[PDB]
């Protein structure tokens, strides 16, 4: 379970699930970061903080995007830490 999320920092303000797992979906994609068919990312929480928790489909997936840490999200840094 720890294994399959990440935590994502800095993200921006009023931004959906929604947003954030499509964003992520798409780009892990495109990067050629899953080397299985499907999308890697279930579901995003986010707090109540400026921060969410992005929970995988599998262990692979979530260490690769460890890979993104920085990326650039609607004009924001995104932080992406193991939690
Ligand atoms: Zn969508
Ligand atoms: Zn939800």
């Amino acid at each position: 379970g720890s294994a399959r999320r990440l935590y994502v920092g800095n993200i921006p303000f009023g931004i959906t699930e929604e947003a954030m797992m499509d964003f992520f979906n798409a780009q892990m994609r495109l990067g050629g970061l899953t080397q299985a068919p499907g999308n890697p990312v279930l579901a995003v929480q986010i707090n109540q903080k400026n921060f969410a928790f992005l929970e995988f489909r599998s262990v692979d997936e979530t260490t690769q995007a460890m890979a993104f840490d920085g990326i650039i999200f609607q004009g924001q840094s995104l932080k992406i830490r193991r939690p």
